[PDB]
DNA sequence: GGTAGACCTGGACGC
DNA sequence: GCGTCCAGTCTACC
């Protein structure tokens, strides 16, 4: 009853609300791997990870964003622990009037866009999205999660325990650091990764200005802080937009890789003009990204999420 | 400066 | 059921 995974019809008392439309946010097009890899539905539309430090369990209405915080009595969730929700949703950010812009300007994305409404970015931790997204190069979600949870159980502090599951916060720069680390995560899956999650850590906290470096990076300018990123080790231009497009505030950072190539040639019948190339390269990559970024405005990168989740839905 | 290949893993095909 | 193919970075190199 007070134990195992919570549900809003089974413990009541323990969820606190928060206004916001399906419309505005859909956890079951978020929440998926892609963005994050640490969320489950534990229990049909019931999503449960760690959020500012703490396990939540998250299931929405038509109207309402209800949440559960396990933390020592329990207690619904306290106004300002609501909040980090919000700003971790970046709930401020108006999706209505985001898909209205993209709709205006791009046809295609207002018909495929209908069908898929409450996409939004939710704004990550620099070191996990750094991370999590150096497992994710030349590989799949299925993998990259899995590779991303062994990480964590092994090298991230332990939080708390629900059911037969112990969840650990995302490992810190130190830990990441250790000695004999990337023999461990080699023994955990994550092949050539492995070394680089290790170079990365140590060049950050080494070479870099450690952790302050990263969080100065959310003050650069996306032109600036893609460029600083490329230096780590298993992060490149694709990789690097990542990090700048879901932790480092920079909604107009495109990552463009086969996936992306595949809806500029379906859906915009499009051809690198300015490149050489004629398949995907670094320059004809950087052109795609240029291309969707004059063609959806600022948010670019929120775009793409949209059509993302459209698209794999098929 | 702008190409090719190589690359840990493991679920998908295709023969 | 085996071999090839998929799902970014990095480096050797014309
Ligand atoms: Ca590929």
């Amino acid at each position: 009853g007070s134990e195992g995974h919570r549900t809003l019809a089974s413990t009541p008392a323990l969820w606190a609300s928060i206004p916001c439309p399906r419309s505005e946010l859909r956890l079951d097009l978020v929440l998926p791997s892609g963005q994050s890899f640490r969320w489950r539905e534990q229990s049909p539309a019931h999503w449960s990870g760690v959020l500012a430090d703490q396990v939540w369990t998250l299931t929405q209405t038509e109207e309402q964003l209800h949440c559960t915080v396990y933390r020592s009595q329990a207690s619904r969730p306290t106004p300002d622990e609501l909040e980090a929700v919000r700003k971790y949703f970046q709930l401020d950010v108006t999706l209505a009037q985001l898909y209205h812009h993209w709709g205006s300007v791009d046809s295609h994305f207002q018909e495929v866009a209908q069908k898929f409404q409450g996409v939004r970015l939710l704004r990550q931790d620099p070191i996990e999205c750094l991370f999590s997204f150096i497992c994710s190069s030349n590989n799949n979600i299925a993998r990259i999660t899995g590779m991303v949870e062994r990480l964590c159980q092994a090298f991230g502090p332990r939080l708390i325990q629900l059911d037969d599951v112990t969840y650990h916060g995302f490992p810190s720069l130190q830990a990441l650091a250790g000695p004999e680390v990337e023999a461990h995560l080699r023994k955990l899956g994550l092949g050539y990764r492995a070394r680089y999650v290790s170079a990365s850590a140590r060049a950050i906290l080494e070479e870099q200005g450690g952790l302050a470096w990263l969080q100065q990076l959310r003050e650069s300018s996306y032109e600036e802080a893609h460029k600083a990123l490329c230096i780590l080790p298993g992060v490149g231009t694709k990789v690097a937009d990542c990090i700048c497009l879901m932790a480092l505030d920079k909604p107009q950072a495109v990552p463009v890789d086969v996936h992306m190539w595949h809806i500029a040639q379906r859906d915009y019948s499009w051809h690198p003009t300015t490149s050489q190339a004629k398949g995907p390269s670094p320059q004809t990559n950087k052109e795609l990204g240029n291309f969707f970024r004059s063609l959806w405005g600022p948010y670019a990168g929120w775009a793409q999420a949209v059509l993302f989740s459209a698209d794999l839905r098929q």
